């Protein structure tokens, strides 16, 4: 058995894992890594948990009934142990069958998911792959991060936005005077990356500390972000941030302090903003008072904060949990609108960026070569021959439950309108949608429409404990990969080497995916002829033929797995100033609108016609907010990103003895709102509304205004009985209360922090969890 030390990395960061007789028993943090996270001991036991999966097993009533079972059933546990020879047999019946019978329309491809890093093991991409080679899928569009954002810039700005790369943090360390994190708290949020982490906000966060810039944060709930930097903290009422953005533009006009002249020379539309700002159009000027009736900020706080960012140079930082709700397209509209009256876009250390606390944007990018992996294969086809009638070959990823309830049934998208698809299997891996969706309730209903749900993971999820056949996959520790380090900054390249050989019946994603491309007829075409290692050099020796032309040099293929990383160089990356060409020359170096210019009113938007998403930064009422005209239930739930978990991974690990409360997922709680319900810290409550009802343990702080609860997202849905209409979850998934409903017609994003509920102390009878351990059948 093998004893010694091996490098690899993850979601979390690169580490070095000790191995003693063939068992990973530590993993230690890189010694370039700034700011490890304290998730890595979670990563390690995640290979060995209870709820690992261990063999392939099949829904006892699928087996035996086929399209025939009864669907209700499905997240019993009522599985049966298979041959893999059985499973993948079955598996590529089902596809086959489905493919014939209804056609590419049939299937739903779109598995939306974080999965884990890798060029060559990515499940999402190797499931597309073979569902080409099948015939065809249906697949998703945009995200459940920045769903609205991502559609609203283009027609603002001209381009995404959200995900490119912002002013440099040595920029903004040596210019800024006032840095603003809106909605975002970058310290909680940085620990992770989409390719490995290199953790660069950090230093950057300590830089602006060391310098004594002045900090403020806009945020409900005072995090390590306030914490850090002893910030001036505004806690505005949830979903009202448009309106406080409002107050502060009519303060900038009213004391005659805005900048005409960027204004003028830069932006489109203001003119026909004016007359709705100052109460023309409706008879209700958005003065400082107006918003403080509806955000609970007083009205003087709000005109100071106005003056002082318009006299001292100012980063707007926001992060993306304001538009993750209704009318969401509306929050990084006006927060451009309300940059733009300021003036300082494109200069040094002002403006706004929309991603500093996501993935290290703004660590200063090298000169390095990009990195390549396996493709879908889509790009050289001739896929489907498709057209209305079967439907749209993509949805917003979102509408996966509308489209299941409404077959044939018109959506609008963006100024066009599509038809949802006639679904009748979908196959996930790499995803948790029986977490990550939302209105838990009608999504358990409405999943009864597919025939056959397959997924692939190594955890037991509500997502795997809900389907008809579930596979066992690896973890990227089983395996060898090779990836990007740095999303924005390509700091340098990784091999993800193998640590342990695959635990019980596990295979990897791509071993299984041949392997039914193989009963397909069409198994060469999956793999290329290609084996593990054999995919592996080809992607490196194609960065390093593109490295060579732009003199970077790197090592050979074996020379550079042995070293088991390359590093770049950083040549102008530090300097990078977002809009700076723009600013300097905006004819020779226009944006990417119809104008050329930043977009305060759009006609093209205004051509669509939509009532929820009206041609200018519009204050709407959301379908529900605390303390709301009629408003039923009294809290709002920050139903946001879990400091101790990716989401849903890692729940059931060893991390969780240090944050559950009697083993229920922790909910935060003001003193006062405990207090007048009776309740007291570490009490279980009952957290319900017209949608659902969950089990949560309470720790009373004053951290979260009065008026909010703080309820993560992520925590594994465990129903008493899925026979049961509206069944009481006994764990804690917040997606149990939320609502499934566009942001607007817009975008379609999701709502997911739209929350509203009531919390009461849990007298009902004593439950037991049985989310944490593997159905019996499994053992
Ligand atoms: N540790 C960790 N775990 C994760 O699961 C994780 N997920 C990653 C992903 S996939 C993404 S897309 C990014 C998401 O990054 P995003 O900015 O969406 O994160 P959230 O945790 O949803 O919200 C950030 C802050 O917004 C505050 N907030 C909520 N509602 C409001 C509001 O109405 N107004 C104001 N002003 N603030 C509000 C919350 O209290 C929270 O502190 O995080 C990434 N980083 C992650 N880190
Ligand atoms: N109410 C609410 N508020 C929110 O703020 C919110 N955030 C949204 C956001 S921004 C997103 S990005 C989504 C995230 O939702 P997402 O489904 O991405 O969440 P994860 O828990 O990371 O699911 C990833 C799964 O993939 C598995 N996995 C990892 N590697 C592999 C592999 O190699 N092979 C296979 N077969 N499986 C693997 C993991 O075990 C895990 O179960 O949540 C969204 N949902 C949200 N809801």
């Amino acid at each position: 058995l093998a004893n010694g030390t091996v490098m690899s990395g993850s979601h979390w960061g690169v580490f070095t894992a000790t191995v003693e007789n063939g068992r990973a028993t530590a993993f230690t943090p890189w010694e370039k890594d700034p700011h490890p996270s304290p998730m890595l001991a979670g990563v390690l036991d995640s290979i060995y948990s209870p709820t690992r999966i261990k063999y392939p097993m099949v829904r006892r009533e699928f087996l035996e009934k086929g399209v025939n079972a009864d669907r209700s059933t499905r997240g019993n546990g009522d599985f049966v142990r298979v041959s893999w020879d059985q499973a993948l047999d079955l598996v590529a019946a089902e596809v086959k069958r489905v493919e014939e019978t209804y056609g590419p329309q049939g299937v739903f491809g779109g598995s939306y998911g974080w999965k884990s890093p890798g060029r060559l093991h990515n499940c999402t991409t190797l499931l597309r792959r073979m569902l080409t080679l099948a015939g065809g899928y249906v697949n998703g569009a945009g995200d459940y991060s920045t769903g609205a954002a991502q559609v609203i810039m283009p027609h603002v700005v001209g381009t995404l936005e959200v995900y490119e790369q912002q002013t440099a943090w040595p920029v903004l360390a040596e210019n800024t005077e006032v840095m603003v994190f809106w909605a975002a708290d970058p310290i909680k949020t940085s620990q992770i990356g989409w390719v490995i982490p290199e953790h660069g906000a950090y230093p950057g966060l300590e830089a602006l500390k060391a310098k004594g810039t002045k900090v403020i944060v806009i945020d409900p709930v005072r995090t390590k972000t306030v914490e850090f930097f002893g910030a001036e903290h505004i806690t505005p009422k949830p979903q009202t941030d448009v309106a406080i953005m409002l107050g502060m533009a009519h303060t900038l006009v009213a004391e005659d302090l805005y900048d005409k002249d960027f204004i003028a020379n830069y932006t489109s539309g203001f003119d026909k903003f004016l007359p709705y700002l100052d109460g023309e159009t409706d008879s209700t000027p958005k003065t400082a008072e107006w918003a403080e009736g509806i955000s609970g900020v007083p009205a003087e706080t709000i005109k100071e904060l106005a003056r002082l960012f318009e006299s001292k140079r100012t980063m707007l930082a926001a992060g993306w949990s304001m538009q993750r709700m209704h009318h969401g397209e509306q929050a990084h509209w006006m927060l451009v609108t309300l940059a733009s009256m300021l003036g300082q876009i494109g200069l040094p250390g002002g403006g706004f960026g929309l991603s500093y606390h996501y993935s290290g944007g703004g660590t200063p990018s090298t000169s390095g070569p990009a990195l390549a992996g396996i493709t879908d294969g889509g790009a050289a086809t001739k896929g489907p021959e498709w057209l209305a009638a079967s439907g749209a070959s993509v949805i917003p990823v979102a509408r996966v439950v509308d489209m299941l309830e409404n077959p044939g049934a018109e959506f609008d998208f963006n100024g066009t309108r599509s038809k949802f698809p006639d679904v009748k299997m979908a196959y996930w891996v790499g995803g948790n949608p029986f977490v990550h969706h939302q209105d838990r309730n009608r999504m358990v209903k409405a999943w009864e429409k597919l025939e056959t749900f397959v997924v692939h993971d190594f955890q037991w999820t509500p997502t795997a404990r809900h389907a008809d056949i579930v596979l066992p996959a690896t973890t990227s520790y089983e395996r060898n990969d090779i990836e990007t380090i740095g999303d924005y900054s390509n700091t340098g390249i990784l091999a993800m080497k193998k640590i342990v050989e695959p635990l019980y019946e596990a295979r990897s994603d791509y071993d299984i995916f041949a392997a039914v491309a193989e009963r397909l007829g069409k198994g060469k075409e999956f793999t290329e002829g290609k084996d593990e290692m054999g995919w592996i050099k080809s992607f490196y020796d194609d960065a390093a033929k593109q490295g060579k032309a732009a003199g970077v040099e790197m090592p050979a293929f074996d020379a550079f797995w042995a070293e088991g990383i390359v590093e770049f160089p950083v040549t102008d990356g530090a300097d990078f100033v977002r809009y700076a060409s723009f600013r300097e020359d905006p004819l020779l170096n226009p944006l990417g609108t119809p104008t050329g210019l930043i977009e305060i009113y759009s006609k093209n938007i205004e051509k669509m016609g939509y009532d929820d998403c009206p041609a200018h930064p519009t204050w709407m009422e959301p379908l529900e907010r605390l303390d709301g005209p009629g408003a039923k239930y009294p809290l709002h739930i920050a139903a946001s990103h879990p400091f101790n978990r990716l989401h849903s991974q890692l729940n059931g690990t060893v991390l969780r003895e240090g944050y559950a409360v009697q083993g229920h997922e922790p909910c935060l709680m003001h003193p006062d709102d405990a207090a007048a319900r009776g309740i007291a810290d570490g009490d279980v409550v009952r957290v319900h509304n017209d949608r659902g009802q969950i089990l949560t343990g309470v720790k009373v702080t004053d951290a979260v205004m009065k008026g909010v609860i703080q309820i993560y997202e992520g925590g594994w849905y465990d129903p008493s009985d899925v026979t049961e209409p509206g069944t009481l979850d006994k764990y804690g998934d917040v997606n149990v209360l939320s609502a499934d409903i566009g942001t607007s017609k817009l975008a379609q994003g999701n709502c997911g922090q739209t929350v509203l509920a009531e919390v009461e102390k849990y007298t009902g009878p004593a439950v037991t969890l049985t989310g944490f351990v593997a159905p019996k059948a499994a053992e």
